[PDB]
């Protein structure tokens, strides 16, 4: 028996009236899947919902520790693996979910076949080990027939869009995605949502569209009860209200942290966002991470620094960013902090350069603003704001 | 008989050995044709281009009187009078054209009637009878089943996109053109041929692209013998060398000129690219035409007052040019005039902006050159070079 399977009969045989409550929890309406599901091996829910419903009702502190046991334990060549490899990508459990994978290409169904080598596409991608062309070409390969992954094999091309900076393929992009072709999985559709709806906030986020971004998060928190999707819909309504209330993205932030409390990733992703947010209003900056060698942090210090006119250290900080490679994401800050550091214009124009090539209209109100101060021509600066990169 | 035939029996009379001579200027391999032609009412030859030829070997300086008969005589219902549209609009012979278009509508050939209604909607188009959109709307009821209609209806947006200073659309569009699908009509096909040769040639200036402009103006000249394709071949050679070679683009706006010495409208054409082309070298300008009231002329005559400091006279033609209306490109030179005699560097900033909207990448050169001549920051020049209009 699964772990999951043990605890649910063991809580069982103390509390009859779990039953009709687990069976509404489950979505059955009427408990013959679940006592289907306890009492017989390899048995399984029409929709992957009604055993994570019951997980995060039930067993709530344990719903990793159980389902890395129950999705481990799945005949791989059923839909409910295929749903629990979505599962598992959504929380960023990689694990079960790499795991899964490679169980997943070598066997004899073809849809979980299918998923598998989608996903695995996804996460050799994500990892910097292929290359978008190498990852569009094997997808081509791969003549997709689901629309399940007709819709993930976009999906995974946003998210890579959405992490190396190159915002402009994005719209037109997630528009092409279709979910109501999916008419067989209820639980990749719903979770497929989710998804769309927190990468349209941040599409909106970047395309300086501030009020639909908070929108399309509060659709994304409505629509889901995954941590991670809670998580980056908290840290995208917090990051739409950079520019414009100090306390209620402090607050959206403090909210993220507060739900991740024992997971370091989500925590060191809240505690970056509120170190840019007080380097942003040039407050104290006890978020600063003095510990690190990334690009974030340590250009998160320098900022600090130049706010606070601790010219040599702000230099220091930036001779340590020099001696590291950039991408094009990285680069339009790095700009911005020269340009405030040494007086320069020029250093400005390159980085709202690099902000126009990734197409980001949102964080390209810094280095204007500095423009606007240091006296720039109100035309030019219309002209600057209008054009865009090709 | 038609006035063409009659010529040609009394020149026959007169010289046998012209049979030999015009069924080889003809294309015609023997002439069986000639001889039918001749002999028989109403007998066409199946290519228009034969007839065309003809009268340009054998009677050059009547073209036009000999043609606007012949066209005028023939049946409507016939390729010779499709073939015969295409030639009156391509030597722009408006008379001709609108004649042979109302008797084409009216008509029960399907093809001569499509061939008459997309030619109607061109020459509405380009007398701002109808909007684009109204264009557009037109052309789509209208189900063209023909090739030669597919590429013309193409062609006559391209023209208006040209002259209305809208050149975004152009490259895009020009590709779509596909002229090999034209297996019926040849003088169509050919003269087509020439038209994509003329716009490319133009697509590429737009683009400030060119040594590839100069090549399909080249291609033009050779692919045609109709002056107004000869003309705006020339002109567009002489409107490359604009900004480089002075005594080149004065050699091919006079070779224009000179071709084109009893056609009004090309004799104003020629004399105002000479009149650009000396505003531009800031030399002494006897092309100037100072009993206009357009916008291209008038921005000349402020042009050459601003060249030579005559700044109160200068403000006064601008005055008159501020109460007439202006198009986008039109737009981009009235800032770039404004920006020089107000020595002020937003107009030049606008007149960038207007330049970018028309997508006018040769022109641009003038405000740019005006900003560098400022002092403005190189970095910033190469932005303003590099970023484009949404």
């Amino acid at each position: 028996m699964e772990l999951i399977r043990i605890a649910m009969k063991k809580d069982l045989e103390n509390d009859n009236s779990l039953m009709n409550k687990w069976a509404t929890v489950a979505g059955l309406k009427n408990p013959n899947p679940l006592y289907d599901f306890l009492n017989h091996d390899g048995k399984t829910f029409n929709e992957f919902s009604s055993i994570v419903n019951i997980v995060k009702s039930q067993y709530p502190d344990r719903e990793y520790e159980l389902m890395k046991d129950y999705c481990l334990n799945l005949d791989v060549k059923t839909k409910a693996a295929r749903s629990a490899l979505e599962y598992a990508d959504a929380n960023m459990f990689f694990e079960i979910e790499d795991v899964l994978i490679d169980s997943m290409i070598s066997c004899s169904n073809m849809k979980s076949k299918e998923y598998g080598k989608v996903y695995k596409i996804h996460r050799e991608l994500s990892n910097s080990v292929i290359t978008e062309f190498e990852a569009v070409k094997r997808l081509g390969k791969l003549n997709i027939k689901t629309p399940e992954m007709n819709s993930f094999s976009r999906l995974l091309l946003l998210y890579h869009y959405l992490s190396t900076g190159n915002f402009s393929p994005m719209a037109q992009l997630i528009k092409q995605i279709d979910l109501s072709e999916i008419s067989e999985n209820m639980y990749i559709r719903n979770t497929y949502q989710t998804r769309v709806h927190v990468l349209m906030s941040n599409i909106k986020l970047n395309e300086n569209s501030l009020e639909e971004c908070r929108e399309y998060s509060k659709k994304a928190l409505e629509s889901t009860n995954i941590l991670r999707f809670q998580v980056f819909s908290y840290l995208t309504i917090g990051n739409s209200l950079l520019f414009s209330n100090y306390e209620l993205a402090q607050e959206n932030f403090l909210k993220g942290l507060s739900i991740s409390v024992q997971n370091e990733n989500y925590n060191m992703i809240f505690q970056q966002a509120l170190c840019f947010l007080n380097n942003v209003w040039r407050k104290e900056n006890k978020w600063i991470n003095f510990e690190s060698d990334s690009i974030m942090d340590l250009q998160e210090q320098a900022h600090c620094f130049i706010n606070f006119n601790e010219n040599s250290k702000a230099k220091e900080v930036l001779d340590k960013l020099d001696l590291l490679v950039h991408n094009d994401n990285e680069l339009a800050m790095h700009y911005y902090l020269k340009g405030r550091l040494e007086q320069n214009k020029a250093c400005f124009y390159s980085s709202i350069e690099y902000f126009k090539k990734s197409n980001d209209k949102f964080l390209i109100r810094l280095p204007l603003l500095e423009l606007q101060k240091m006296g720039e021509n109100q035309k030019l600066l219309e002209l600057l704001l209008l054009l865009e990169y090709a």
